[PDB]
């Protein structure tokens, strides 16, 4: 078939559609994707359309984004239109509450302050602050307006009913639905703001840009986070209610077809898009506005394929919507997120031993794991610290830092025997790693190695490897152990997996190991009675020290690559305080005073340590650190770092 059927939500809108069909057979062989035409009366029929599959793709304001989403629609973003320009393509804008500096009061004091609004029922000036504001607003909270005039003392809300509820147009009398309204709008709002009518606009991250070109009047203001701190105008990417996507492509979640659609597309913006300067353009039309795609839009972006409906919306959006449309309103039970069968047994015999102040998600991989984090559906987990830079590139923060005495110690260890290698030149040798992305096996020592070779394709520096997360072609699979669809995983079906892992492919296979300080001497000497490492000695075996030396495995305070940060327990910002103050209460009830190994939590850790200042990944990991990741992700994969670089580059 490859035939993609579009939903058209307008006779105009089918017609270009239709023009759309006829264009693309043109440019598209016969192997390739066409284009069938379907006509509904509404953008909601389009999307039970869709799930019904009697259509595929539909391009839709954010809001309808979240309603295709629902059950029994469930919808996913496939593609993005984009803005702006090809360079710096503009995929969302952000809705932010904008104040004047020094007025001195923050989100969770809005209650009596005067607002000012682009417009009742737009997203940015209503919909999105009103959503997040809705369980602070007084009852009863219907109608909605009446609630809001109740909020805030006086505001200029166009299009509200000033007849019933005159403080919705204190600020501006009538509350004027046009530009005949000096106070709508984006500029009208903003304008509400500037000229002291309000204390808070709610508007679009660029408004204040295209009313102030001085930056010295700009500095005169600031924007409310939803932390209840401030920030700066040119910070709302740190600073915003909500991050919006413009027009979203949507398809069925399962059976698609994404990939027919996306080829589709791109086709099209070749062929037809900005500046193509064909008889049929992608995004204009002689008769109406909008057909099918924004006629402002530049061009598509795939949707990266790990992402969902909530994470493309994203935490804030959906809080907002969700208030809106089920108006349902109350720390709360922490929702430990689980990875695997012995862990989620672990934490249920922790919730019934907290008493209900501890619950359970589960999860098949720690990076879904962290998209339940983000989307709320969990709340914390403990991660290492290459994962803390995912969660903290998703959005989340750290909150509890495990402790087992600063952080514990990257180790490069090598066989006693082989006297000859030394960490000046490890090229063509045999090399075994915890995982791709993590502390002590991968970001310290790859990260330094980046440092000495200039490029991060490792396979190519090493002769082979077990590097637990590489691509099962790579040369740094072929040490691994794993059997099957096993093999290279990270995680415990793959048994060079992990520290103790790692040290066994070197044990086993390899030359060098990158593990912590604690690996060699924990798995030497008979403290392991497996076969592979009973009879192991930890005088056989060294580590490696940066000058170019080696030393003995105890040695390690004086011969290891880096000091590692610690592995850290995680949660959203507007769950930190509850998390951090919940499990305190916890290991000072069950702490050092799991059935298998390391389930949850290190078991090498002793307590859960207070963070203060590095309550963020960038902080908490350090700014080296951070580098050497950034450095190292050119040739790394990981699909929700994908998606959540999608939004936040
Ligand atoms: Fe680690
Ligand atoms: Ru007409």
């Amino acid at each position: 078939d490859k035939t993609v059927r579009w939903c058209a939500v307008s006779e105009h809108e089918a017609t270009k559609c239709q023009s759309f069909r006829d264009h693309m057979k043109s440019v598209i062989p016969s192997d390739g994707p066409s284009v069938a035409c379907v006509k509904k009366a509404s953008y909601l029929d389009c999307i039970r359309a869709i799930a019904a599959n009697e259509a595929d793709a539909v391009t839709l304001d954010a809001g309808l984004v979240y309603d295709a989403y629902l059950a029994p629609n469930n919808l996913k973003p496939v593609v993005a239109e984009f803005y702006g320009s090809k360079e710096d393509p503009q995929t969302f804008y952000y809705a932010v509450a904008v104040v004047k500096k020094d007025s001195g009061f923050q989100m969770n004091q809005l209650r009596g302050k005067k607002s000012c609004h682009t417009g009742l029922g737009r997203s940015a000036g209503w919909n999105i602050p009103i959503g997040l504001l809705y369980c602070d607003l007084p009852e009863p909270r219907k109608p909605l307006e009446k609630a809001v005039a109740n909020f805030f003392s006086g505001s200029c809300a166009p299009c509200a009913d000033g007849t019933d509820f005159p403080q919705l147009c204190q600020l501006c009398p009538g509350c004027g639905c046009s530009t005949l309204n000096q106070y709508f709008g984006y500029s009208g709002a903003f304008k509400c703001l500037k000229d002291g009518a309000g204390d808070v606009a709610f508007v679009k991250h660029s408004t204040i840009f295209e009313n102030l070109a001085n930056k010295a009047d700009r500095d005169q203001y600031e924007l409310l986070c939803l932390d209840n701190t401030r920030k700066p105008v040119d910070e709302y990417k740190d600073c915003h209610l909500a991050q919006v996507p413009s027009h979203t492509v949507v398809a069925r979640s399962m059976g698609g077809k994404e990939d027919l659609i996306w080829e589709l597309l791109n086709q099209a913006q070749e062929h037809f898009g900005k500046d193509k300067s064909k008889e049929f353009q992608l995004f204009s039309s002689p008769h109406g506005k909008d057909l099918l795609f924004k006629d402002s839009a530049h061009g598509f972006l795939k949707v990266p394929p790990r992402m969902d409906a909530k994470m493309y919306l994203g935490y804030e959006y959906v809080t907002a919507i969700r208030n809106l449309r089920e108006g349902t309103c109350p720390c709360k039970p922490v929702k430990w997120c689980a990875l695997s069968h012995h862990e989620r047994l672990k934490c249920d015999e922790w919730s019934v031993n907290s008493v209900g102040k501890i619950e359970c998600v589960s999860a098949e991989t720690t990076e879904d794991c962290i998209a339940k984090i983000m989307n709320g559906e969990a709340d914390a987990m403990s991660l290492d610290g290459g994962f803390v830079y995912i969660a903290g590139k998703c959005g989340l923060v750290p909150v509890l830092a495990e402790n087992y005495n600063a952080g514990y110690f990257a180790v490069a260890v090598v066989k006693k025997s082989a006297s000859d290698l030394t960490w000046d030149n490890l090229k063509g040798k045999k090399s075994c790693h915890t995982a791709v992305g993590r502390t002590a096996g991968w970001n310290i020592p790859m990260g330094l190695l980046y440092n000495k070779i200039n490029h991060c394709r490792f396979d190519e520096f090493f002769s082979e490897g077990c590097a637990p997360g590489s691509k099962k072609d790579s040369s740094l699979c072929k040490l691994c152990m794993g059997s099957g669809l096993n093999l290279c995983e990270p995680n415990n079906k793959e048994g060079y997996y992990g520290y103790t892992g790692a040290f066994r492919c070197l044990v086993e296979k390899g030359d060098v190991a990158f593990v912590k300080h604690q690996t060699v001497p924990q798995n030497t000497g008979g403290k392991n009675p497996d076969p592979w490492a009973k009879n192991l000695n930890e005088k056989d075996y060294e580590l490696l020290c940066l000058d170019g030396t080696r030393k003995p495995v105890e040695e390690y305070a004086n011969c290891h690559l880096a000091r590692a940060p610690n592995h850290a327990v995680v949660t959203r910002k507007d769950k930190e305080a509850c998390v951090h103050k919940i499990l305190r209460q916890q290991q000072h009830l069950f702490g050092s005073n799991s059935e298998t190994k390391d389930l949850l939590f290190r078991d090498d850790t002793v307590c859960l340590a207070k963070l203060h200042d590095r309550n963020t990944y960038e902080k908490y990991l350090g700014e080296e650190y951070v580098k050497a990741v950034g450095n190292l992700r050119k040739c790394s994969t990981s699909s929700l770092l994908e998606a959540c670089t999608f939004r936040r580059p």
